[PDB]
């Protein structure tokens, strides 16, 4: 895998970020982790998504650098989304969010799980210090 520069346009949700790759506006879904979302009235504003969503935000937001990495399986999903990990001067945010119990471990499809253990050790630490959702 390797990571590649990208430009942010708008923050859209915790798990969701609109950024200009390649020279091209996209949509990108943070690969392995489901956040609470603000999104769906099948739905709504669930506990802690918008606690998520500002994560997401503020830490994408304040960056340097913005560094998109895509996993080994397919690169887009069924709605058009790059599927990738996405990293704020030098930090995951897909980790930093399970890692402060804002995020659970999505239901993970090879061969797009490379850091899937990873985030599960983080999610288990989220757990054991009982963070925000976990709590």
């Amino acid at each position: 895998l390797h990571k590649e520069p990208a430009t942010l346009i708008k923050a859209i949700d915790g798990d969701t970020v609109k950024l200009m790759y390649k020279g091209q506006p996209m949509t990108f879904r943070l690969l392995l982790v489901d956040t609470p979302e603000t999104k769906h009235p099948k739905k709504g504003v669930e506990k802690y998504g918008p606690e998520a969503s500002a994560f997401t935000k503020k830490m994408i937001e304040n960056a340097k650098k913005i560094e998109v990495e895509f996993d080994k399986g397919q690169r887009t999903d069924k709605y058009g989304r790059g599927l990738a990990y996405i990293y704020a001067d030098g930090k995951m945010i897909n980790e930093a969010l399970v890692r402060q119990g804002l995020a659970k471990v999505a239901y993970v499809y090879k061969p797009n799980n490379t850091h899937e253990q990873h985030l599960r050790k983080s999610e288990a630490q989220a757990k054991k210090e009982k963070l925000n959702i976990w709590s």
